[PDB]
């Protein structure tokens, strides 16, 4: 079930707070938030690879603002370069996802999609893949803000952090 | 069970004409038309996306008629630029499809193929994917009609518009 | 079963010779020959489409004979241009495949693999794709022979026949 | 079900030393080493094919050593061209896989991944693929030795030897 989906070999039940017995009814929101934050962070980590490999959409993001796709910085100042008529489009389409299509109020996590559209019939398979989504969500949560404090402390995006050899601590 | 396949969440069963509680014996063919109109219109919306993105087949469609693939229009007049010996090859091959291979008299829908060649083996996610085929079919039937109406109103294709900025009526 | 696997809708059980009850014991090899011929002719049709689309390997087939891959004719004289030490390698590898690995004396064609490595557990779906393999094999058997006689009766490969606009029969054609 | 996983056609059970009932106790490790040596060699003959086809990573492996990916030899001396600060990075990461992530302590060879993520539930489906992993692992062990031996007995790598037409055993 859902409360043994977070455990793994090298830590087990890692509750250093002791909140699994302190707030036992609040686990199912907190699991749904940890899964939600992980799913955003894994898309954010992979997004930082693709931005900093200079893979661009080869066109104009806003011809009214004269803003090409390669006119947008890859690092922290990338979302700030998007015009406010474009951030209105992101918040409108993802209001229809987060409220109607795949509502974040649904704490189950499963939507109609499966794992690549596939329901996993074997319960030790499915719980294993559920553990990977949490663990790769946990590694990317700390990973994505290891990448944002590597830029708000240096003032240097992840491309020329590697070009100038500035990964020396 | 074909009677609850069209009914999705936000509107439920939707019958402003009341023809489910009207004639019940005409539903099996009206479902067969709605699914068939959906499948034709979904391949047409993808067709308008590929044609307006200037993805062509790199050659001559009719070297006797001196027609390159890049000479065919990408709007509603693209099908009328095809030579009459080319429209008949479309007509006679899809006579073999519509009458023999995937016979349109089969009001069931399932000819031989499934979801990428397989049954889904599971009455809840198969009914979920049957809901998606109808709902994405319904959104594309309005989508291809809206693509053709503003084609003939503006007189432009979907690449000429988005080059002039015609986004407000 | 195997006796029900070749029959589909517009013809059903189709034998003008009537050997399904004249020779009922010779059927299970004759199915395996039809399936083998179909499997061979399906790769031969896809091969002719690939050769005449000028998809070549970018190199030298035999640098000893100065023979590039693009120097090989894309028609019925393709393997007549392969050097004889090259056809020895093809015959030696498919001796290992047609006798040891996937032996052709196994008269059900069921060697190790499934349909893309999948065993189709549904018997009505497995019989459907077994019918497709036979029917696409029967269509490619007529497809490869009508491709081969159209080349030798025109003297042109399939690229040159569609370059000259020679689809119309100078001889006499028969096609769907 | 591990004593019949290497048994295939013509050889069947093959044991010229007779260790299968000289040591029926040490088979569980000895299978796990054969599977591990098979998996390492299978990713090695594929490596020699990729390197000798000049598929490189179009950049600098070590800009500190001023060394790009196309400067490394594509033969047996390619591991020596890597700087030791970089090859320390790969034994630091494969220490994490061989001890922690997929521990080679586990004599099954079985970890959370299956065959392309799927568990094969038909039992000679699964035993057919387990036989294939062993057999292609065994053929790659004899393949990666026959590549490294025939390189040093001609001095050329596999790209160099095939370009010179040095396939037939003239000097040997
Ligand atoms: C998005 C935030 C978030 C939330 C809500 C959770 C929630 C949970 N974690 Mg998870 N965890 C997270 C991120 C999160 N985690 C990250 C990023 C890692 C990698 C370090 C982990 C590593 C981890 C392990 C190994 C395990 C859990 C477990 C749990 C469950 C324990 C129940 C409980 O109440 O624990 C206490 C409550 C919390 C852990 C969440 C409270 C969030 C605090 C208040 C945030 C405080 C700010 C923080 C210090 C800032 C750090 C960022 C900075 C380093 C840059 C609970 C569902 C256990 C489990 O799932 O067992 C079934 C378990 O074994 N977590
Ligand atoms: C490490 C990568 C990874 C892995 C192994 C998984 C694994 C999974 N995802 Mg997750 N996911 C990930 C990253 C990952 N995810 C990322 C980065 C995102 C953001 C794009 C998501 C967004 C996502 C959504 C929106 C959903 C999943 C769901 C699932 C689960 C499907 C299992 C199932 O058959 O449900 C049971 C099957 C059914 C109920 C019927 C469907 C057939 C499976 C555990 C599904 C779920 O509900 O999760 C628990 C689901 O809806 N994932
Ligand atoms: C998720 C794991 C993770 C990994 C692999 C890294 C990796 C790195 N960090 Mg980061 N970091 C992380 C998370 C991570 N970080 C987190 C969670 C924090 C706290 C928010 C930091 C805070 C941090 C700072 C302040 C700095 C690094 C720096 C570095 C680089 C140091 C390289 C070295 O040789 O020493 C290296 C790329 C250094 C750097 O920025 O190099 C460019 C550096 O100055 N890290
Ligand atoms: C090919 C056209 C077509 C047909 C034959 C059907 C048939 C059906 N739909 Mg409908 N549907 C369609 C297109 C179609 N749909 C489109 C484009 C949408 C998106 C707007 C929908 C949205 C929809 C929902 C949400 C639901 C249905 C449902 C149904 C079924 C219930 C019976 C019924 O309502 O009869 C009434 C008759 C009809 C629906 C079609 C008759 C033809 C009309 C009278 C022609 C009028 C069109 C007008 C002249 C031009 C259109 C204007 C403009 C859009 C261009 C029936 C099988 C219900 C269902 O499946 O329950 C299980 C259901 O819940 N449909
Ligand atoms: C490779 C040769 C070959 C062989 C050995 C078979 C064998 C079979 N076919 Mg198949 N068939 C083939 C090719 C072949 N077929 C081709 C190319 C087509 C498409 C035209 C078909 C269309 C077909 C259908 C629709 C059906 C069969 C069926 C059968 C089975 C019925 C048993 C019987 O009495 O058949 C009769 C015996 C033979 C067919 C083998 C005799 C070979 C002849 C005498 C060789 C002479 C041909 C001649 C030179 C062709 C010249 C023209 C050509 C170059 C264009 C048997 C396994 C039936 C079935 O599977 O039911 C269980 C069935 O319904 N066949
Ligand atoms: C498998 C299906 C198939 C298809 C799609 C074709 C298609 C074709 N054939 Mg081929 N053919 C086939 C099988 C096929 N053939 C078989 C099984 C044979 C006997 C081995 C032939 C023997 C053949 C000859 C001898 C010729 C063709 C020719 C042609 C071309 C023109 C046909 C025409 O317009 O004549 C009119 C159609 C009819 C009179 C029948 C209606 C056309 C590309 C001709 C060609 O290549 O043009 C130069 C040509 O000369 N075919
Ligand atoms: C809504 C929908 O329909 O979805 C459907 C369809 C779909 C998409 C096909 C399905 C799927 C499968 C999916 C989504 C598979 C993808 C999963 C994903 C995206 C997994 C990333 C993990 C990243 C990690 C662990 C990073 C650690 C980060 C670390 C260790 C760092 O140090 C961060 C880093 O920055 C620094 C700090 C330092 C740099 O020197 C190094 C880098 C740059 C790394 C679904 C989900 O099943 C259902
Ligand atoms: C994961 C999942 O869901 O399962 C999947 C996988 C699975 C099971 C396989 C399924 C299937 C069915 C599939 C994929 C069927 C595809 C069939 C296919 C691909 C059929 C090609 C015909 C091309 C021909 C006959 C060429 C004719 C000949 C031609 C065009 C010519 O000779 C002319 C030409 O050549 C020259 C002479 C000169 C050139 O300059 C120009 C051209 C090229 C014009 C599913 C159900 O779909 C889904
Ligand atoms: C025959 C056969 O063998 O099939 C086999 C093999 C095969 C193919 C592998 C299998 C599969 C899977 C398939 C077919 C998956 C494909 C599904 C498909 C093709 C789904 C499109 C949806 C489009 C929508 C909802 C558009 C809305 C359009 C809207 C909302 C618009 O506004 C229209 C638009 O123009 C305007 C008006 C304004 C623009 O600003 C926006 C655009 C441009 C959009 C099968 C089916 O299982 C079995
Ligand atoms: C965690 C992220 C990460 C960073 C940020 C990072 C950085 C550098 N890598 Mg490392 N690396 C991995 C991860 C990371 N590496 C992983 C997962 C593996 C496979 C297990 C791996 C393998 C090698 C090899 C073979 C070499 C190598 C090198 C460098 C060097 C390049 C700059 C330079 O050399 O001027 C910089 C410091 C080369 C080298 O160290 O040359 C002296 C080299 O030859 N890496
Ligand atoms: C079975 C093999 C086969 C051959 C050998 C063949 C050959 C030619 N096709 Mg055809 N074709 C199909 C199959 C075959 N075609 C199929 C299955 C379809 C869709 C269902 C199809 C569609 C179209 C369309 C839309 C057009 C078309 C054309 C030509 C013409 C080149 C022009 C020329 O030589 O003058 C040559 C002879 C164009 C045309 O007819 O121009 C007057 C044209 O517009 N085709």
């Amino acid at each position: 079930s859902e409360i043994e989906l977070g455990v793994t070999e090298p830590l087990g039940v890692y509750d250093p707070l002791g909140w699994l017995e302190s707030e036992p009814e609040a686990f199912e929101r907190r699991r749904a938030v940890e899964r939600k934050h992980g799913r955003v962070a894994m898309a954010a980590v992979v997004g930082t690879i693709v931005h900093n490999n200079h893979i661009v959409f080869d066109g104009y993001l806003s011809p009214s603002n004269n803003l090409k796709f390669s006119d947008i910085p890859t690092g922290v100042d990338g979302i700030r370069a998007i015009p406010t008529a474009g951030l209105a489009q992101i918040l409108a389409f993802f209001a229809l996802v987060e409220l109607a299509w795949m509502p974040a109020s649904k704490y189950d996590g499963d939507y109609g999609v499966g794992y690549f559209g596939t329901d996993i019939k074997d319960p030790e398979e499915k719980a294993r893949k559920l553990n990977v989504e949490l663990n790769n969500g946990r590694a990317a949560m700390m990973g994505i803000m290891g990448n944002m404090v590597a830029e708000v402390l240096t003032g240097q995006t992840m491309y020329e952090q590697y070009a100038s050899g500035h990964i020396s601590p």
